[PDB]
DNA sequence: ACGCC
């Protein structure tokens, strides 16, 4: 099982969610980097 | 179980 990494639906992952992506990282959120870059980890 | 408008 996932959640996405968009809209946050269970089931799918950001590549297989409707709506379209965000924009900077997903994770944390901060542009820059991209979830696979970021590593802030508080 | 994961990115590129
Ligand atoms: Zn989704
Ligand atoms: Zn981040």
């Amino acid at each position: 099982n996932v959640k996405c990494f968009n809209c946050g639906k269970e089931g799918h992952t950001a590549r297989n969610c409707r709506a379209p992506r965000k924009k900077g990282c997903w994770k944390c959120g901060k542009e820059g980097h991209q979830m696979k870059d970021c590593t802030e980890r508080q």
